């Protein structure tokens, strides 16, 4: 068996070279009946009911989604029984980069932030119409080929929507990436609306925008004042969307707070991309402009056809591990010969 920096994927993945480490180490690899280098994910969850649980819904959610835009299972390798089985390999396609990397040290034109922006949401379309959230937008999940095709990766961390069981107190811990996190997680919300994505998404405009996280709070807390400190003080409609007593005093508490014009923060920027910019940083997430809207927004009119952007077509623990093992077990089957 091949070995780089216990790799166990032969005979059909041959001729390895190791890309990073962040559940496990990936690696390219060449595949041998489709001829071509792939990259392939060496994961090992099952001691830890965490890890079987991001790795579960990864895997459950990626082999149900068929999207362009969104990054598929090619192959998945693991022992032919559960009580041989201690790792899971997931292969992929090989993707150039990714947009974290990409971020670091490449200016991008304004023609590939459009082109970026409308690939990110013609995915999430497909997603939400899933009923799911994705719940970790950020650069690094989002992979680009030699082509700059862009597809979403790593759900993990994902959930059906539940707006109904949204509305929680001030301070609620949160798992998703600090600086991608809107307003609403740290007052009352716990992530479980469609709109916490879009948030997400804004972040990555604004980004992509500067090279440089709009948002790059230190701690939990300090997420939001870096929030406050562009927008502004909410306005008193939207501190009185927000019914919970901590929550709205804490919002009270602060000095007020101008907005800064998002054209004197990019005065490089498309006007058109700084309008919808507005619209997915929206404080008060009723209001945020939803996927859809996004994609029919006059910034991306170069690419918008909702014929072309199509829906999935149906919708989407406490669990010891041993049924998450067997779980992961059951849904990695169809990969065997
Ligand atoms: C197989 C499988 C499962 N794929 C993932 O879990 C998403 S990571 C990833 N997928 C990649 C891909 N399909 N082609 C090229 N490179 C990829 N990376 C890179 O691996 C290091 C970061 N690892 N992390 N987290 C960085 O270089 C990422 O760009």
């Amino acid at each position: 068996p091949e070995m780089v920096r216990v790799f166990d994927v032969g005979p059909r993945y041959t001729n390895l070279s190791y890309i990073g480490e962040g559940y496990g180490m990936v690696c390219s690899a060449y595949d041998n009946l489709n001829k071509v280098r792939v990259a392939i994910k060496k994961i090992s969850p099952f001691e830890h009911q965490t890890y079987c649980q991001r790795t579960l819904r990864e895997i459950k959610i990626l082999l149900r989604f068929r999207h362009e835009n969104i990054i598929g299972i090619n192959d998945i390798i693991r022992a032919p029984t559960i009580e041989q089985m201690k790792d899971v390999y997931i292969v992929q396609d090989l993707m150039e980069t990714d947009l974290y990397k990409l971020l670091k040290t490449q200016h991008l034109s304004n023609d590939h932030i459009c082109y970026f922006l409308y690939q990110i949401l013609r995915g999430l379309k497909y997603i939400h119409s899933a009923n799911v959230l994705h719940r970790d937008l950020k650069p690094s999940n989002l992979l680009l080929n030699t082509t700059c095709d862009l597809k979403i990766c790593d759900f993990g961390l994902a959930r059906v929507a539940d707006p109904d069981h949204d509305h929680t107190g001030f301070l609620t811990e949160y798992v998703a990436t600090r600086w991608y996190r809107a307003p609403e997680i740290m007052l009352n919300s716990k992530g479980y609306t469609k709109s916490i994505d879009i948030w997400s998404v804004g972040c990555i405009l604004a980004e992509m925008l500067s090279n440089r996280p709009i948002f790059p709070g230190k701690h939990y807390l300090d997420q939001l004042n870096h929030i406050l400190g562009i927008l502004g003080s909410p306005s008193q409609e939207d501190l009185n969307c927000i019914i919970n007593l901590k929550a709205r005093n804490y919002l009270l508490s602060l000095p007020h707070k101008n907005k800064v014009p998002w054209n004197r923060l990019f005065p490089n920027a498309d006007s058109k991309a700084l309008d919808l910019l507005d619209k997915m940083l929206t404080f008060n997430p009723h209001k945020r402009i939803e996927v859809e809207q996004a994609l029919a927004h006059p910034y991306l009119e170069q690419y918008y056809d909702p014929s072309d952007e199509p829906i999935a077509e149906a919708p989407f623990d406490d669990l010891p591990k041993e049924k998450l093992k067997e779980l992961i077990f059951e849904e990695t089957a169809r990969f065997q010969p």
